[PDB]
């Protein structure tokens, strides 16, 4: 209301629940802060492809949200929104009630954008999904029903993805928990497949040695991998693969039967947030300048991948940049100083800063990662590790975020770097 | 004086030119900073190597200090220390002229132990050195004689070095060289010759896959490599090399004839800082506390590669580990923070923080760099880089450092970082 604006936050994720505690520690008891979300539980994402495999169950990576942002003043809504009107500044929820905002800031995620391939949505066939909880769970279930009837696996990213690292993950982990198993022979095939030009491109044109020792990996695994690929159904339990060539001439149409799969689909905005008119560009990321404020309201922010952000290079096969957390982070930090700024008068000239990404993949006992900036080459920093090490930082990192997200955060949140103090 | 306490830095290098400005700017007019350096120029030391091929020049890394840090109030004397007298606080100049100070903030840097080898001393034989400036263009005007009357070629690291990138860096260079000058056919043989338990190790048990990429890369440049030796002595043009086993039983020793030699030498202890009783260990390194203070003398402080750090493991050969830029900047920092607490009452409580190693090396079109932290594995960064950008990131930093060390530094010195902001 006037004089003491409601803030809502619309997600409660990577982004959103930072979002939440960083909004009301900045804002304090005279504004309103306002948490509304799908699921009345945090997920902390990259641990998935864990799940996927078994290594980790729902309760090592998921915690009910309410009682922890509720002992910070914030208000929560575990209720999905349908339809979000910017004019009026009206939240329709998904039980028909509605929340007024006079500032929304959106952290909606991806939406997984199945109907791109049809067949491919995880409850209609044999390819599934590890990038949420609930299909992790799924994606196990399936995974332990190929090793009572062994057949071909099939893991990789489809067209229009952007998120590449967790399908390698998935890919070596799965190899790595058959051979514990003493079932990896009972395979007939193991195939990767990815909308990559190549192997290690990662949607950021490499990064480091990323082509090489991922090429290695698969190869150590006994796993045949195809690049430049899009599927252009699954049916029948089977996937219909086309290869194209550098010019995106057709080289060859393959046709795979799949026993257990997993690629991970092409990201859109979420169908709440897409909808609003102006808001978005055709794939219904919301439209921001560098302070994280909507092109058309200037009452609406939002970060992590709910964002726009455009290419800059074109791969045969359409594919995407992933959109990472520290990135995240800086633009959720963005966006709050500014809407503070905006609420006291001034222009809040905080930006996200260089655009950067980082990636995590643990294998078990040792981890692959990497660090990218900026975004076009010749890179500033432009880094890939393999170790034991990189296993420990994993497993030290999401300790540390779950734990942050239950005690809430300031913050200048990534001061874990005066590792160097 | 009393009530405006004199502060000396002793060596205008790599911690020493930074120390004097931050002193200067720390305490202001009320005191009286000095800085005594044997040399009237500043060079930028990791460009010696480029220097001993003859990429580089004097005037590309060098400059005139007086000028500089004159212009900031701080008194300079080119001129050598041959003595120092903790009791009386006294510092006795090359010339025999005193110099009375109330605190002394030595960065003295490395004495070359040419001595450890017999006739391995540049001035006695075929085996040159790159560290300063002075060695390296005498090394580079041995690399012409070479090339007037080709014949065999040894670098590499001594016993005790601690310093092994840059023979690397060197080897690989002189190698890429000989090509261009279409040279390096006329070469009966080109050995590396190294104190390290394996190649790559770098005194630091290795960092990423610096073990696999060195090896590889010697191979492809056609140099045979040769761990665990060490130099018995340097007579009549030859090597004399011992070869141990882990048990550093004697498995062979060889003699090689050189016509061209570069081995980096053990680091020592400066003589008149060495020559301080009971400031330093028996290498000549100064004692200090966390907060940089020498341990005998609560007014004397160290920073650079003249402070002492415990070994943390053992190799056959003896070596040790380097002492690198960042945290040479971080010991600095922490010096001047605390003597200016010293001045004010309280105590300084400033540390140089976590033990790190950082390297860049240049080959010319691409460059290879490391970090690792802390000293012991598992480490929380441990990652080898190679690449254009890392060639690219080398030749600005050396820009950005030689013109602070023109402009001044205030400072908390690396904040070269904002590359994210
Ligand atoms: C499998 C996988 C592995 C990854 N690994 C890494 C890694 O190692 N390192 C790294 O930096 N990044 C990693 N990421 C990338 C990234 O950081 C995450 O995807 C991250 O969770 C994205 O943050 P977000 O806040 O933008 O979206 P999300 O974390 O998906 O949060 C979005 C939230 O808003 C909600 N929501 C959606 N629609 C509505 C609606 N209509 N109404 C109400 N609520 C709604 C959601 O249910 C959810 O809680 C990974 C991503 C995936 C999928
Ligand atoms: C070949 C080589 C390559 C290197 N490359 C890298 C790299 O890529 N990255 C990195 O972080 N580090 C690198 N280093 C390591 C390191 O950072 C440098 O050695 C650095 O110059 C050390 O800083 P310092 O202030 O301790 O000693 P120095 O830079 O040697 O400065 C010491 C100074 O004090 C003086 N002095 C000595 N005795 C006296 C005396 N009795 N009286 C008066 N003055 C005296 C000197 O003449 C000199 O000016 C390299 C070192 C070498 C030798
Ligand atoms: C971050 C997301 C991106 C992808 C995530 C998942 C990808 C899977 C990674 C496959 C790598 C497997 O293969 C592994 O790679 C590295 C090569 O650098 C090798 O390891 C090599 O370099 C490392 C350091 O980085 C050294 O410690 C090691 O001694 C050396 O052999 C391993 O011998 C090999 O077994
Ligand atoms: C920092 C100080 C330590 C040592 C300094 C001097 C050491 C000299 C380095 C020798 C390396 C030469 O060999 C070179 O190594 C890397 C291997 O990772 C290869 O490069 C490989 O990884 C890089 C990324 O890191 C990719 O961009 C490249 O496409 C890939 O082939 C090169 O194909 C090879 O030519
Ligand atoms: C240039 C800055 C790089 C910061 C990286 C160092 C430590 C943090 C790891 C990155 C990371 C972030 C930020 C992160 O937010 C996140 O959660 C989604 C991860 O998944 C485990 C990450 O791996
Ligand atoms: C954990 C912190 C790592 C910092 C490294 C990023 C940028 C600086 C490069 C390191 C470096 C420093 C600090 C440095 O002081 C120095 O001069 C002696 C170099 O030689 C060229 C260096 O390469
Ligand atoms: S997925
Ligand atoms: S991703
Ligand atoms: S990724
Ligand atoms: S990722
Ligand atoms: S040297
Ligand atoms: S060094
Ligand atoms: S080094
Ligand atoms: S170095």
């Amino acid at each position: 209301m006037r004089g003491s604006a409601h803030v809502v936050i619309l997600g409660a994720g990577t982004g959103g629940m930072p979002a939440a505690y960083e909004m009301k520690e900045a804002l304090g008891s005279g504004h309103e802060v306002t948490l509304i979300s799908a699921n009345d539980y945090f997920q902390f994402v990259p641990s998935n492809p864990w799940v996927g495999v078994g290594w980790k169950e729902r309760d090592d990576i998921a915690f009910p949200i309410r009682h922890y942002v509720e002992r910070k003043g914030i208000h929560f809504i575990a209720q999905s929104a349908e339809q979000i009107d910017a004019e009026a500044q009206n939240i329709t929820l998904a039980d028909g009630n509605t929340v007024h905002y006079d500032y929304l800031m959106i952290a909606t995620g991806p939406k997984l954008a199945f109907e791109n391939v049809p067949g491919s949505d995880p409850h209609e066939g044999p390819v599934q999904s590890i990038s949420t909880v609930d299909h992790a769970e799924r994606a196990f279930a399936e995974y332990q029903a190929l090793l009572r009837e062994p057949g071909p696996i099939v893991i990789g990213a489809m067209a229009g993805a952007s998120c590449f690292g967790p399908a390698y993950e998935y890919a070596m982990i799965v190899a790595s928990d058959l051979k514990k198993r003493g079932m990896r022979d009972k395979i007939p095939s193991f195939t990767f497949i990815t909308s990559e030009p190549y192997i290690g491109h990662l949607g950021i044109q490499g990064v480091g040695d990323s082509k090489g020792i991922l090429t290695k990996g698969l190869k150590e695994e006994g796993i045949e991998a195809y690049t430049n690929c899009k599927v252009t159904k699954v049916e029948d339990n089977k996937m219909y693969v086309t290869q194209v060539d550098e010019k995106g001439e057709t080289i060859k149409e393959m046709v795979l039967p799949v026993k257990f799969g997993m690629m991970i689909p092409a990201f859109k905005g979420v169908p709440a947030v897409a909808g609003v008119e102006g808001l978005c560009n055709p794939g219904g990321f919301v439209l921001v300048d560098e302070h994280q404020r909507s092109k058309k309201y200037a009452n609406i922010f939002a970060a992590g991948i709910a964002i726009a952000i455009p290419p800059v290079e074109t791969t045969p096969v359409p594919t995407g940049a992933p959109k990472t957390g520290y990135m995240i982070e800086s633009m959720v930090s963005a966006a709050v100083h500014n809407i503070k700024a905006d609420l006291e008068g001034r222009k809040g000239e905080q930006t996200m800063g260089t655009w950067n990404a980082v990636c995590f993949a643990d294998m078990g006992d040792r981890g692959a990662a990497f660090i990218a900036l900026p975004q076009l080459k010749p890179r500033k920093v432009d880094v890939f590790a393999y170790g034991r090490w990189v296993h420990l930082a994993k497993v030290a990192f999401e300790k540390y975020f779950i734990r942050k997200m239950k005690m809430g955060v300031s913050e200048p949140f990534y001061e874990k770097v005066l590792f160097k103090m």
